[PDB]
């Protein structure tokens, strides 16, 4: 439904270092919550358009677009790593009259970035709703989906062809992690950052490099993420929702992982990777009975 133009008439943008970054922001009003939705690659806020609105009843709700992404600025040293990331997104948070405890709504890399940013913020999150998340280091591989192979591939010289010049993750990996057709339209929202080849896709390309394997990853990603799985890992007063997918992707290796965290709550949803896009509806009432509960 929602067109791409629709959905970012209703986002503002707001100066953020030397760039700038869009974001949906609900209609002002009295409010008791206030949930920040962050998406991973290689989606934008657009991800989360048709959960919000179950949500936005009972919160106010938050979805910025990740720097270089969405409808955010492109950064011209075309570097996106994850501390890249953190620091145009922790200024973000700055700037949106956040109150003292907000709940974080995050996938895929999202999560990351908003799982750190709760780790060096303890005292500002409210609650934590997660799904198809970074939630730890990848130790085995026996223990997560075989990209192994992949990992390697995306990380060589085929990588910048990949996706610089054949745009792999939006036309090739993205329709291939949602069960449903996307239509044209919700197909070009996400196409729109992207359609200039070369260097306005360096994010898609870059955030997979930054996947956490044990030996084989970024350390300082891999400090984080352990960093951030010990805290998350005995997190007692922090209200968890993990959003398992059936069948998902990663949705099986993080059960396993989060089997032992304290107050986790697991609801499950039909959905492969992008599973907002499947159960948009089971996902927002989720979170709704999540925040209900929270009261
Ligand atoms: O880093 C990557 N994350 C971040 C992450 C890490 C651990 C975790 O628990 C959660 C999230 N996710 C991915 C995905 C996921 C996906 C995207 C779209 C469709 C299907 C699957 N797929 C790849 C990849 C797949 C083939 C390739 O050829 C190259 C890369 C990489 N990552």
């Amino acid at each position: 439904t929602a067109t791409g133009d629709e959905w970012w008439a209703k986002c503002k943008q707001v100066d953020v270092l030397d760039s700038e970054m869009s974001y949906y922001d609900s209609d002002p009003g009295k409010h008791k919550n206030t949930v920040i939705f962050l998406h991973g690659n290689p989606t934008s806020s657009y991800l989360w358009r048709n959960v919000i609105p179950h949500v936005e009843p009972l919160a106010r709700c938050l979805a910025p677009d990740l720097i270089g992404m969405g409808k955010s600025g492109k950064l011209p040293n075309h570097s996106y790593r994850f501390v890249d990331h953190y620091r145009y997104l922790s200024a973000w948070f700055d700037s949106v009259n956040l109150p003292e405890k907000v709940t974080i709504v995050c996938h895929d890399w999202g999560s990351g970035l908003g799982f750190h940013w709760c780790n060096e913020h303890r005292d500002r999150v409210k609650g934590i709703v997660h799904m198809e998340s970074v939630v730890d280091v990848i130790e085995s591989w026996d223990e997560w989906p075989d990209i192994e192979e992949d990992i390697a591939l995306i990380k060589s010289e085929a990588g910048e062809e990949m996706v610089l010049k054949k745009n792999f993750f939006i036309e090739r990996l993205l329709p291939s992690s949602i069960m449903r057709k996307l239509s044209e339209e919700e197909m070009d929202a996400y196409r729109e950052p992207f359609v200039e080849p070369g260097e306005s896709r360096r994010p898609t390309l870059t955030w997979p490099r930054e996947i956490p394997i044990k030996g084989d990853g970024p350390e300082d990603v891999i400090e984080i993420v352990k960093s951030y799985n010990k805290w998350l890992s005995t997190s007692k007063d922090i209200p968890k929702l993990f959003i398992n997918a059936d069948p998902g992707f990663f949705s099986n290796a993080i059960k396993k992982v989060t089997k032992n965290w304290p107050n986790q709550k697991t609801v499950t949803v039909k959905g492969l990777h992008f599973l907002q896009e499947d159960s948009p509806e089971e996902i927002g009432e989720a979170i709704a009975d999540f925040l209900n509960e929270l009261t």
